[PDB]
């Protein structure tokens, strides 16, 4: 199945965050309506954050998260979570290697914002 793909809400402020763990150096890219709107690169072993912004979905709403390590695109997981009807996370993990720990690259997405 597809993954970190996301319907947000139209023209939504929204916050995207990255962190890495893994010996490759990470690079998230973050497309608003199929277009790229932020690129994150980094590397650590740590969780450090490697990149946070604060993007509008525009009026399609569709927010695509990929992952490149070593020029090869990462596998993906991804789900969204919905607290008390408000609150919104889309998650993704990605794997860049063999060891299936999902958290070479971790993004998380959370709305709304303010
Ligand atoms: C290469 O070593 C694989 C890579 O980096 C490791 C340090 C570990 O974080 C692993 O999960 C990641 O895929
Ligand atoms: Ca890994
Ligand atoms: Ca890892
Ligand atoms: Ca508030």
């Amino acid at each position: 199945a597809t993954q970190g793909v996301f319907t947000l809400p139209a023209n939504t402020r929204f916050g995207v965050t990255a962190f890495a763990n893994s010996s490759g150096t990470q690079t998230v890219n973050v497309l608003v309506n199929n277009e790229t709107a932020a690129t994150f690169s980094g590397q650590s072993t740590n969780n450090a954050v490697i990149g946070t912004q604060v993007l509008n979905s525009g009026s399609s709403g569709k927010v695509q998260v990929q992952v490149s390590v070593n020029g090869r695109p990462s596998d993906l997981v991804s789900a969204q979570v919905i607290l008390t009807n408000e609150l919104n996370f889309a998650l993704v993990g990605s794997e860049d290697g063999t060891d299936n720990d999902y958290n070479d690259a971790v993004v998380v997405i959370n709305w709304p914002l303010g």
